[PDB]
Parts: C-alpha cells; structure tokens; sequence
C-alpha cells in the first residue's frame, strides 16, 4: 500500500495555465487519513522566489479555510507579544537561490479527508532564448493520482517546446511525458502511475524526486506582438534576425584578500571563459581594484587574437591586494568607457557595457557608500549599462542593486558553490550580444492612464522587452505604440497597431482567462516596479511608493513583501495562525483546527 501510518496522498495536481508569458499556477494535494487516530500531515512543495501567492485554501471533511490578504503589518501583530518571530513561524521561507519552501503540517481528525490547494502567479521573463517553467516534484510518498498539466496559450504562436524530468530515466520519461503544440497552443501531460513513481520494481520508495521543467519560445517572425484586452494591454518586444553590435565593454574585478581560495579561481576562469569568445569587433579593457586600482590596459583596445591571449595571461597572473577601494576601481572603469567620447570617437557607435564584481564592502579610500552612489552615476550620466555582480554574502546588495539601478542596469547574485564560473558565464552570456540601444516604447498620451518602464538602455540577444498598461476608457480600439531605438549606425524604428478582429479570436479561443490574466499580468509587472523603484528613492517617496503596491497587492490579491496572508481557524500552541509572507532578498510548529479566538 501506498499508506503510511494510515496516511496516503490519494491525488496531487500541478495545473499551470500559461497566457501570453502569464503563468497561473495551482497546486492541489489531498491526503486521506484511514486510521481511526488523529494524524499529522503536511502539505509541502517549493515555489519560484519571482511568484506572487493569490490564494490558499484547505478543506477538511467539509470544513473549509481560507487564506485572507490583508496588510502585513496587521496580519504580524499576533507576533509582536509572542514567543515566536514570524520569519520563524510563516509557513514560506527562503529554500534556494530561487525558490522558496511552503510548509504546513495539520493534525488531521480520523477517517478524514483534507484538500490542499495553493495558487501562485508571475510573468515569465524570457532568457537564453526560451521561458523556462520549473515545478519541484517531491511527493514524500507514492501518489495514486500524480499529474503536472501544462497548457501554453501563445497569440504570436508557440516555435518549440520541450519538457524534462531529470529524475527519470530516458526510458521512463519518454512513455510517460507526453508533449505537443500546434499554432497557438501547446500541452505538457505527466501522469506516472503508482509503479512508474516506485524507484524500483518491488521498493517502496518514490522516484518522484526532483524538478520538472518546461522550456518554450514564441515565432517571432511578426516583430509585433500587442496584446490588448479590456483596457489593459501587454507587448512584446524582440526583434529578430538584427545584426549583433560591436560593444565596448569594461570589466572592474574585486581583488581583495578575502577573495582568497575559490573566489577568484573561479572569477579568472569565468573571465578567462569570457575573453575566449569574444567577437573580434568588440574592445575591451580589464580594471582590478584592491587596495589600488590596477588596469589592463588603460584604454579600450580591440579584441584581436595577441590582445586577448594577452589579456587572458594577464588574467592568470594577478595576485590580490588586501583591502577593497570600489570607488577607485568604478570610477576608472567609468573613465575607460568614456574615452570614447573625445580621444576614441571612432568607437562612439558601439554598445558600451560595464560589468564589476565584488565579494565586500569598500574598505580603502570612499568608503561613503552614499558617495559612491553619487559619483558612479555622475561619471556614467546614463550612457550605458552597469552591471554588479555580488559574489557571496558578505556584499551589502542593496547598495549593488541600487546603484545598477541608477545606471541603466541589474544587479546579479553570485553564490558561492562549486557552480560559480558558469554562474559568471551564465549571467554575462545575457548580455554579451547588444542589438539596439536606447530603446523608447511610445504610445499616445491621451489613451495611457498608467504603464510600466517604456524605456531601456540595450536590449540583447536572447532575452526581451516587455511593457504592460491600463488604458483610458474608449480609446482601446485606436491604440497604438512606435518603437524607437538605435543600431550601430542605424535608426530602428516600428508601429504596432492593435488588430481588433485578432483580439477578439483570442478572446474565442481562450475565453475571458485572457482578460483577466492580461490585467494580472500588468498588475504584476506593476508591483515588481514599485517594489524595485522604492529601494532607490528617498524615505518620504518611499512610503509614497510603499503605499501604492500595498493598495495594489490587496486589490489583486498578491502575496508580497507589503501584504500577508493568514488563515482563521487553525492555531499552534500558542494560538496564532497560520500567516504566508513574501521573504526578503536578504523549528517547525504543527497546526490543529480551531474555531475559536478571543473577542476584542
Ligand atoms: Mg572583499
């Protein structure tokens, strides 16, 4: 039997509904308890850090709970008299680089019948080419009704689709994936059965133990991809078969002794990697910065065959140099780049990019991290991108996300692992092939009543713009947006004008779902905004923005870092409820049903 001390999963389904790159996830588990004793179950499964939580629901014999959404600070006051921290006692917490862990274990009543249901949603952001849906599969017992059902909707038409399951064997995998996309719509159906999830033919153990992923990608043949649906529209912006720019790019590198060990074998390899690929069209220049700042060069010089053999030697042989001056080492990086301005005009044209990496905190000359901020980006003045890599958790990446922020950039974690180089490679191939630069996303001032980030500085190869918005009333059938940006030595420049008979075939063909996950999908990108643009602002235009996605989190009904969701009617020892929270960037207690709280 699949039971285990009385208790067996009778079903646990993953339905993942995907619309115009808006993924809607539901996971629904439900355990039966046959013994004729009280029972303790859980309910557990990892879920992307980039998802937002909608809803969640358990149903016990009848009885039912929901998860209701209210300001986080009103759902923590249980806490504030407590014994307990809410970090320590929410149900969701950090898990991995990027997902999180939801756990809830009840004691359930005999011969009972407990459903749970969790719904979360995001908007995937299209990398290397592809979006990429990873659900964790790890049923701590066998599963008689075991399913993930993918359903991809896609209006441009989905190119390719693929799904793996390294868990199991080619063999395996191959009779029980079953996979297909036609046109717009694409299927991804796993359902294992009970000797399929058994690790071995007459073991009692399940192999159901890993992550399914599914990777997909849109034809993207028609440069225009606007979507607009019920006065909120979402578009999609990635033109193909454009010539890779040639790119000046600039590499300042953290040299302190505390890079010492794995650290900095693992970032010269990365670069060493770097260099080996680059195109001959491209200059470049290396800036490494301890105690002093030391250049490679001085100046950008091409990418020819002796200067990168010359570099990657002088990449091996550095030696570190105790403590860490990052003003020094940016702001050198900064004067590199901008030589082109005036002593090397004939490189004006290129996609310019900075990229540092660091491990700690500014310890030689500025050391004012208030300052940095303030030099580093009167010194860019918005000409490129710079991009921060903090490598471990010893870097304050606050400080590295906001000042990538002020400057047409990201910040990018590096952990340290035996993986750090191809971290390293992984992160720098997103930004290695630059297309357009200066990229303006315009559309009419009087039809517009609230959109997200219309301009961006690069757009490369592989990845995508995308922008969402709400319209004003009557003017959806006329709306409209132009493109703008630049090549190298070129001017880029489209219309997309929505196809009102297109719109309303989508509507036909995945029902009013489309609607409502276009506005989801603009809400999300929406809050995501806020919440990045409230880390680089002042504390009283913080609270402004704090104010708006808390508003907006409650009225979609997001799980985010402003908004908690608690569930009335189950109390541990203490008597607090169960309380979902978004964590931060930066003991495990059992739950019993109980239908009373003491009157205010
Ligand atoms: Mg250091």
């Amino acid at each position: 039997d699949t039971a285990v001390d009385g208790v067996f999963i009778r079903s646990l389904k993953v339905n993942c509904k995907v619309t115009s790159r808006f993924a809607h996830y539901v996971v629904t588990s439900q355990v039966v308890n046959t013994a004729n004793e009280a029972r303790e179950v859980a309910f557990d499964l990892e879920i992307p850090k980039t998802a937002f939580i909608s809803d969640f629901a358990v149903t016990a014999d009848g009885n039912a709970f929901i998860g209701d959404i209210k300001d986080k600070v009103t759902a923590w006051k249980q806490y504030r008299k407590a014994a307990i921290s809410g970090e320590n006692a929410g149900l969701v917490r950090a898990s991995g680089r990027t997902m999180e862990q939801f756990t809830i274990h009840l004691t359930v009543n005999p011969q009972s019948k407990v459903t749970f249901q969790l719904t979360y949603e995001e908007v995937l952001k299209r990398n290397h080419m592809q979006y990429e849906i990873v659900i964790k599969v790890k049923p701590k017992q066998l599963v008689h009704h075991f399913e993930i059902d993918v359903d991809i909707f896609e209006p441009q038409g989905i190119s390719k689709l693929d799904a793996q399951a390294s868990f199991l064997p080619k063999e395996l995998a191959a009779q029980t994936i079953k996979k297909s996309f036609s046109g717009k719509k694409g299927h991804v159906l796993f359902r294992p059965t009970v000797s399929q999830q058994q690790s071995c033919p007459t073991c009692s153990t399940s192999l159901l133990n890993g992550h399914f992923k599914v990777t997909y990608d849109v034809s993207r043949d028609k440069i225009c991809d606007l979507l607009v649906a019920n006065n909120h529209f979402a578009h999609f912006f990635a033109p193909q078969n454009l010539t890779n720019m040639n790119k000046n790019v600039v590499f300042v590198i953290d040299i302190s002794g505390s890079m010492r060990g794995q650290k900095v074998k693992q970032t010269k390899e990365a670069l060493l990697k770097i260099l080996g690929d680059m195109q001959p069209g491209d200059y470049f220049d290396l800036v490494l910065f301890g105690t002093r700042v030391q250049s490679w060069k001085g100046s950008l010089v091409q990418a020819s065959e002796a200067n990168l053999q010359a570099a990657q030697d002088f990449v091996r042989g550095f030696s570190l140099d105790e403590a860490t001056n990052l003003n020094g080492g940016l702001l050198r990086g900064i004067e590199i780049l901008n030589q082109v301005q005036e002593s090397l005009p004939e490189l004006s044209n290129h996609a310019s990019i900075l990229i540092m990496l660091t491990d700690g905190d500014p310890t030689e000359g500025v050391t004012d991290r208030s300052q940095i901020l303030k030099n580093v980006r009167n010194a860019i003045r918005g000409r490129f991108p710079l991009y921060n890599l903090g490598f471990g958790h010893n870097v304050d990446f606050n400080f590295l996300e906001v000042m990538s922020m002020e400057n047409n950039g990201r910040a990018q974690r590096i952990y340290e692992d035996h993986d750090a180089t191809q971290q390293l490679q992984g992160f720098y191939s997103q930004v290695a092939k630059p297309l357009l630069v200066d990229v303006d996303l315009q559309y009419p001032q009087d039809a517009v009543l609230a959109l997200t980030q219309n301009h961006h500085k690069q757009y490369y190869e592989g990845s995508e713009i995308v922008v969402a918005g709400r319209i004003a009333d009557n003017k959806q059938s006329s709306f409209k947006a132009d493109v703008q940006a630049h090549g190298e030595g070129q001017e880029f420049s489209i219309t997309c004008l929505v196809d009102e008979e297109e719109m309303k075939k989508l509507l036909r063909e995945r029902g009013h779902m489309l609607e409502n996950h276009v506005e989801r999908l603009w809400a999300y990108l929406t809050i995501q905004e806020l919440l990045a643009k409230r880390m680089k602002v002042d504390r009283e235009e913080r609270a402004n923005l704090s104010s708006q996605a808390l508003q907006m989190s409650l009225d979609y009904g997001f799980v985010t870092p402003l908004t908690s969701m608690s569930i009335r009617g189950m109390a541990d020892q203490d008597g607090l409820k169960p309380t979902i929270d978004k964590p931060s960037e930066d003991p495990r207690r059992t739950f019993v049903l109980s239908a009373l709280q003491p009157s205010p």
